[PDB]
């Protein structure tokens, strides 16, 4: 049968956390096939119905700064280093289910937070009251999914498809920032009073979560310049929300206001620390072999105070 395979350079540096998925989009379905088929195997998707989902996928991501399907498929790729240096941890349903969700995580964004769709009153935050794109990404996937050619878990039973769509529900829920802060509290918790058990599904459902925020905030992992070419677009999209926050008369957070532009270096050590790096420190504890991005995030915490010192 048909092995993906990818030119040597992407072949050996796709299985390293810090990876580029880089500039050529028509390459990023075929990156996809690859770690699906490595991480899960070339028996876990029809391979026709595989590629019409990713590519309908590609087609209800918009053409936004920062939550584009180039995102998608960078929360998909941290997600398979994860999983590939954690082989034995995780269940078949999981590793299925986990590259699905991370590709579909950020479906039909339009570059505004769950808190400009409050202020706006747009309907979707009359169907779903907190977690509100989220609960529209899930029902994005659940739509692709259900399209004529599209269901890539017709093999799975009715409880192995209720099971995964549960999981993929549970990850895309858990990419609310506003719940990882509980939720990596919860885990922190549960570690260092020695109660974490993996074989408790409540927990299972938490460290996967963990995994998500992990994979979503990945461009803090990066070499630099990556890093930091990718923290234009998040601003670029911050930044037109704080111009709608202003045309609703309202004096958007300052992360958003593209006048304290200069801040920026300032926002970033406080994400680092208030975000990142607790993120990844916990991931750490959990799945030991998780440290590169915990030492790469640590790396880039100091290339933004070099920035803040004007060494940089
Ligand atoms: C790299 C990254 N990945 C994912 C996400 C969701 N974020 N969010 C930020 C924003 C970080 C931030 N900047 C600022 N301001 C406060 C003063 C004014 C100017 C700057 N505040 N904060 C929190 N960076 C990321
Ligand atoms: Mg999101
Ligand atoms: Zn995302």
């Amino acid at each position: 049968l048909m092995q993906f395979t990818l030119p040597v350079r992407l072949c050996k540096e796709i299985e390293l956390f810090h990876f580029d998925i880089g500039p050529f989009e028509n390459m990023w379905p075929g990156i996809f096939v690859y770690m699906v088929h490595r991480s899960c195997g070339t028996s876990c998707f029809e391979l026709e119905k595989l590629c019409r989902f990713i590519m309908s996928v590609k087609k209800n991501y918009r053409r936004v700064p920062y939550h584009n399907w180039k995102h998608a498929v960078t929360v998909a790729h941290c997600m398979y280093a994860i999983l590939q240096n954690n082989h034995t941890l995780f269940t078949d349903l999981e590793r299925k289910g986990l590259l699905i969700a991370c590709l579909c995580h950020d479906l039909d964004h339009r570059g505004f937070s769950n808190s400009y769709l409050q202020k706006f009153d747009h309907p979707l935050a009359a169907l779903y009251s907190t977690s509100t794109m989220e609960q529209h990404h899930f029902s994005q996937t659940v739509s692709i999914l259900q399209l004529e050619g599209h269901n890539i878990f017709s093999t799975l039973s009715s409880s192995e498809y209720e099971q995964v769509l549960e999981i993929i529900r549970k990850a895309i829920i858990a990419t609310d920032l506003a719940l990882y802060f509980g939720n990596r509290k919860q885990l922190e918790e549960m570690y260092q009073t020695g109660s974490l058990n993996l074989n408790n599904q409540s927990h299972r459902d938490r460290v996967i979560g963990l995994m998500m925020t992990a994979c979503d905030l990945c461009s803090v992992t990066k070499l630099w310049p990556v890093t930091k070419l990718t923290a234009n677009d998040i601003y670029a999209e911050f930044w037109a929300e704080g111009d709608e926050m202003k045309k609703l008369g309202i004096q958007p957070i300052p992360m958003m206001d593209r006048d304290k532009k200069d801040e920026v270096p300032q926002g970033q050590l406080g994400f680092y620390n208030a975000v990142a790096i607790p993120c990844y420190t916990t991931l750490t504890q959990i799945l030991p072999p998780t440290e590169p991005l915990l030492k790469a995030c640590r790396d880039n915490l100091s290339q933004w105070e070099k920035v803040i010192r004007g060494e940089e």
